[PDB]
């Protein structure tokens, strides 16, 4: 009889964000998924019922005094436990009605494809990490309402008591309250350049069409990570932002990109590929958008990545159900514009959350085409494990819905350092120095956010 029970309250976005900051201060582990520019929902998880950590074939589920552990595919280990908490969808509640919020490391891909063990794991990022929530606050930006949601079995005055405690917590103004390690070096310029030349050799030879090659920069963290998040929200607000805090690492995510969503049977992915800086004039913007959309090399790159996503979603979709409902729109983000497409499919009966992740993860747009060969080349060339970079942050619903971003425009804070990773799409005619500089430019929002925070 397990089901979600929710209360809808009129509420202001800024009240929600301020109350989150105040409440989260007393919580060792918490997460915010924020729609800071576009998007409908912002999701606060304060008090987890469980912590799920998977690394190198071992998964731990910490739930009160109990720590459950099992070997194998960490997501399969997670799913077999998580299935016991499954619920029916309440169509009155938001898309997220309770469940797991966290991340899949890029290195979760090692359970999907056979990877060589070449790149150095110096950050020891979990392969999966989820906070599981019966109790959540979901802000609906479209209805300007706060949903407070709990879970019960059978008993319905049980629900009302818990919802009253959540109301007390969220609708009561909170008092005025007060507020090292050694890692591998970045890819050198010479190292990156020699890797660009190696990728071009593989392209010439017909192994791949395009590879995202990335560089990991780091600075000393001199301010609280949440301050960096608040700055990034100002510098570059995005529809798939996230802040996740634990004692060992914090994540400051400014992603604009959806990897995959599932609402009932409907699967969607939203590949972004092709870019220009916004104009000064908001008419310059029309002409820059017009230039981007008439640019045959950006269109070719975009169509290639849409085909790759069609094939990925096709692996778990009813035959003939995969459609591009939105093909090659320009969408203006805070400081750039992108070519963006929307790819939909109907989930074939018998495929579950793990099957969907195995089909689409990691995203085509941050590896290359074809994906499996591209990941082999990345692993051969990049000196360090990607970890969270080009992984996915999001949620698994108890009702079997899900929603994951792609981790780009993200700072990972651990061991007194802030880590910032960005890449460039290497192609047949790439100039090593151009792609090196292009990866530093992609890191601007994040180094800027850091500098402003002091
Ligand atoms: N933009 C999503 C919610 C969201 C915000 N940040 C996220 C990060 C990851 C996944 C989802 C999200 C929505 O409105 O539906």
């Amino acid at each position: 009889q397990r089901r979600p029970a929710g209360k809808k309250v009129p509420f202001q976005k800024d009240s929600f964000l301020k109350q989150f900051e105040k409440l989260s201060q007393s919580r060792k582990q918490h997460v915010l998924l924020e729609s800071a520019r576009g998007g409908r929902y912002s999701i606060a998880g304060l008090d987890p019922i469980a912590t799920v950590k998977g690394k190198d074939g071992i998964t731990t589920i910490k739930h009160g005094d109990e720590m459950l552990f099992k070997e194998g595919d960490p997501l399969r280990a997670f799913h077999s436990w998580f299935k016991t908490l499954e619920t029916e969808t309440d169509h009155e509640l938001p898309d997220f009605q309770g469940g797991a919020i966290g991340f899949l490391s890029y290195d979760y891909a090692r359970y999907i494809e056979n990877f060589k063990m070449l790149s150095l794991d110096d950050l020891e990022t979990p392969d999966i990490y989820f906070l599981v929530f019966d109790d959540i606050a979901v802000y609906d930006h479209q209805e300007e309402s706060l949903w407070l949601i709990t879970h019960v079995n059978g008993t319905d005055n049980s629900a009302d008591v818990k919802l009253s405690e959540l109301e007390r917590m969220w609708l009561t103004e909170l008092p005025a309250v007060p507020s090292d390690g050694s890692f591998a070096a970045p890819f050198t310029e010479d190292g990156f350049s020699q890797a660009v030349e190696k990728i071009k050799q593989y392209i010439a030879s017909g192994d791949v069409f395009q590879v995202n090659l990335s560089i990991r920069q780091s600075q000393s963290l001199s301010v609280h990570p949440y301050q960096i998040y608040k700055t990034l929200r100002e510098v570059n607000p995005s529809p798939y932002m996230a802040y996740l805090e634990t004692p060992d690492f914090q994540i400051i995510c400014g992603s604009p990109e959806l990897l995959v969503s599932k609402k009932g049977k409907l699967l969607e992915t939203r590949p972004i590929a092709g870019t220009r800086s916004r104009g000064k004039t908001d008419e310059e913007d029309e002409s820059l958008a017009n230039e981007l959309i008439h640019n045959e090399k950006e269109r070719a790159e975009h169509v290639m990545l849409v085909d790759l996503e069609r094939n990925d979603l096709g692996r778990v979709s009813r035959y003939g159900s995969v459609r591009v409902n939105e093909f090659m729109a320009i969408e203006k983000y805070s400081h750039v514009m992108h070519i963006v497409s929307n790819v939909q499919g109907e989930l074939q009966d018998g495929y579950d959350a793990v099957d969907i992740i195995h089909a689409v993860f990691p995203g085509g747009t941050i590896t290359g085409a074809p994906k499996v060969r591209t990941m082999e080349i990345i692993e051969e060339l990049e000196p360090t494990r990607r970890g969270l970079y080009t992984g996915s942050i999001g949620w698994f619903g108890y009702n079997h819905d899900l929603q994951f971003n792609i981790v780009i425009r993200t700072i990972y804070a651990t061991g007194g350092q802030a880590f910032m990773q960005s890449g460039a799409g290497v192609v047949i005619d790439s100039v090593p120095k151009h792609e090196y500089r292009e990866s530093f430019k992609k890191a601007f929002a994040m180094q800027k956010a850091l500098e402003l925070s002091e």
